[PDB]
């Protein structure tokens, strides 16, 4: 019954196990119906406890089929024989029998070493990569849909030419591309390319995220704070409202994260904010003065995927 | 090699998976040889990546047999048949073939429901308990020693009468009792009872912990502050030095936790701190003016275990 992820979703990166169960419970009870997960976030079992508690309880008013659940194939599981195994492990942890969506997390194949390092690195701090064609990984992802383990598959951090090439050999097309989009990195050409080619888009770090002590770039933005103040809301909600007005299609969704119940609830009201054309112009100007790609493997893995 | 846990250990409660690997690696490389873990800390797999890496090759300089590794049976696994199952799971996560010590985490048997809630509570917010005699659980713990899965077994949060009764039914004696001990909760009568009966003692929250937002009571103490200042050290090293001078026996250990590399290294120098007899009297008087048991299930589970 859902064709694409619900427009307003909920992220789980960096939420420790001890916070994320309460966070997901709060999101679900607040009304979010799209939860973004990943194996590499090291918290799927805690999330699964939230799903089990809510979906098994006929009193919560929320059933499994009301919720879109996404997870992601980690970089060290790109060898085809590892794809189904991780899918099943992720589902077991999440206490689900199927995923709505399973993504290739990055177009980077990491070695899977004998201690199971999530981020294997050589002495220079560069990620240790494995020889796995992206098409081999994709074919393995397709088999998950054929078996019925997952309803849809997609990609994340794929660039235009990777998407173009995928479209030329995919038997099952990627449902979406999940990529970094926010007022400091609007990513317009790539979004348009996806949507023009019938691929949905999911905006990660939609409020600018928590990145290098980690900082929240949104807290320094005078433009977002001025619009928020004048409208009796938060800069967070103004950012989220900007996404959904800018790209007014059910094929585009946002996945804001908080592990703080008050913020989870407050962010859910972003759909009530009405931005003017002047508001949209002002926000669209932010990246002309400050443009930043935060989630850049050139930085943390010494692999310049986006160059 | 080790009859009792090394005196200076390292705790891992509340360390998220994303921080705890680095934390454990920092501790081991600094010189700690006692790592305190638990299933319920939701981070054993991350800790395992540290152990797996370090113990794989002699080139690290630290062999498995150089390190004392403790874990703990969670409250929902008191049913005898669940004890070995959890022991094996814990060990798989930690990437070890044996534990030096496996503890009964609490003398509370929680129900293990169909969604695996770690903290099952009723409508009134009270923990939901299961009918499992403590002696039944203990017999199942003894089997782990007979099989060779663990070298030693022990208890945590056991009171004097529970310990007396255990000594009377045990075929394998508990090696230690792990309990809350710090300047605000010196726990003298219980410590003395254990040691007098040939049961070791491991001091958890040795610096007063991070507890109800969460606060560190040690940073408001003018007594530890004045002594730390006088001796050119931290209140943290003074509190740790107090423990090891007060109870000067190989049977008594402390497990200070930090997920912060600089603090992990700094705490390890507590052994160089030379406290005087008047320093000891000053620290010993703190609980007369401020006595607090932080880790009290009367608060968070509505079960008054310590009353
Ligand atoms: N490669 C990938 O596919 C990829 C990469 C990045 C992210 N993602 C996904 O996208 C999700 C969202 O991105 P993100 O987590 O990077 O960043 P984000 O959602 O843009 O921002 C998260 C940060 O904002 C804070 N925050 C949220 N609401 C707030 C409010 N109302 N007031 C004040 N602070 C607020 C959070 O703090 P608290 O939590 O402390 O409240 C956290 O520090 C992730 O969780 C993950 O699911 C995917
Ligand atoms: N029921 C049980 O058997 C039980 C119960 C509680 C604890 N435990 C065990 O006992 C261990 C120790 O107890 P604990 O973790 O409750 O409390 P603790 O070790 O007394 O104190 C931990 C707190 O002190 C901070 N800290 C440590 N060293 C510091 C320094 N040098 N400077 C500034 N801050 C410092 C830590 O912050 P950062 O980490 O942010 O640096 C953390 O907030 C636990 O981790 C666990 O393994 C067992």
């Amino acid at each position: 019954s859902m064709q694409y992820p619900p427009r307003l979703g909920f992220g789980t990166w960096q939420a420790p196990p001890e916070a994320v169960q309460t966070a997901v419970e709060t999101a679900l009870m607040t009304g979010y119906r799209h939860i973004d997960c990943a194996y590499v976030y090291q918290n799927e079992e805690a999330i699964g406890r939230a799903f089990g508690k809510i979906f098994k309880d006929a009193s919560s008013g929320i059933k499994r089929e009301d919720v879109w659940i996404t997870s992601k194939l980690w970089n060290y599981n790109h060898r085809p024989e590892l794809v189904r195994e991780q899918c099943k492990k992720t589902m077991s942890d999440l206490q689900v029998d199927y995923l709505d969506l399973f993504l290739v997390h990055w177009p980077l194949a990491f070695v899977r070493n004998d201690v199971g390092d999530l981020f294997p690195k050589d002495a220079e701090g560069r990620a240790m990569l494995e020889k796995v064609p992206l098409a081999d990984t994709w074919r393995a992802m397709e088999q998950l849909v054929e078996e019925g383990l997952v309803k849809h598959i997609g990609v994340s951090n794929y660039t235009v030419p990777l998407l173009a090439d995928l479209l030329n050999y995919a038997k099952i097309k990627p449902l979406v591309n999940q990529i970094e989009i926010h007022p400091w990195h609007p990513n317009d050409a790539t979004v348009k390319f996806c949507l023009d080619n019938g691929i949905g888009v999911t905006a990660y770090s939609p409020m600018g995220g928590s990145y290098a002590t980690q900082k929240n770039v949104i807290l320094e933005c005078k433009t977002l704070k001025a619009i928020a103040d004048a409208k009796g809301t938060s800069p967070h909600c103004v950012a989220l409202a900007w996404h959904v007005k800018k790209w007014n299609t059910s094929m585009y969704s946002v996945i804001p994260k908080s592990q703080t119940p008050a913020r989870i609830e407050a962010n859910f009201k972003c759909t009530e904010v009405q931005l003017s054309d002047d508001d949209m112009d002002a926000i669209n100007n932010i990246h002309l003065n400050k443009r930043i790609r935060f989630c850049d493997p050139a930085i943390f893995w010494k692999v310049p995927l986006f160059d």
